[PDB]
């Protein structure tokens, strides 16, 4: 029976439950900004993976001057002498066999005939096995 | 006279859709700066030249072995002293020819004169068949 004590001049119905809100914003670049990074994907590839990746790149050719160092290190030892000594001409295991054809090139020499008894041994005759 | 009346109908609804509206240049380059100078202020950044900063980074563990090894070749002569007797004879052009000139100049020398024996075959050529 009693309700709204005041004349209004036009019939209408604020909000209640939901506020539609009567004043438009300003910011409104900040949507159509967002709006467009949604649908516009950027984002692919694998970054990680060439990053990474980097690595052996670099790593080629640093090493291949770390590789040559190594020789250099020992160069100063290997010039040096210690161990398996190069004097008598026996030692040679090419020199036998050489010997054989050795007696061409030389031509004249002490005993020859004689001393190819000594070779000829080496060879070993064989029948089967 | 007039008769110009704003709201007519009783029942408006703001427009959903609205119609293109062509015309003269718009140029959207301008305004692409302006609207960033707008609130934000310039800016600029130069991340690429982290590129070439972390250059010296790596390249100073790398020339730190470098370095190092250019004293490891020194150290050849340094231990390994006294050298008045050569060595590579094949090896340097000079040497061969240098040692024949050398058998006036020495006057007295052992092992040349047998070793001569073999420049000799450069001097005198030889035709067979």
């Amino acid at each position: 029976m009693f309700r709204q004590c005041a004349k209004r001049y036009a019939s209408s119905l604020p909000p209640n439950a939901l506020k539609p809100a009567f004043g438009p914003p300003d910011k409104v670049a900040a949507q159509k900004f967002k709006e467009s990074l949604m649908a516009t994907e950027k984002h692919a590839k694998d970054t990680s993976n060439m990053w990474v990746k980097i690595s052996v790149w670099v790593a080629l050719p640093a090493i291949a001057l770390t590789a040559v160092n190594t020789y250099f290190v020992e160069k100063e030892h290997a010039e040096h002498r210690e161990h398996l000594k190069h004097v008598p001409d026996s030692e040679w295991p090419r020199d036998y066999e050489f010997m054989n054809i050795r007696s061409k090139p030389f031509f004249w020499g002490d005993g020859d005939k004689t001393l190819f008894w000594n070779p000829v041994v080496n060879r070993h005759i064989e029948h089967d096995d």
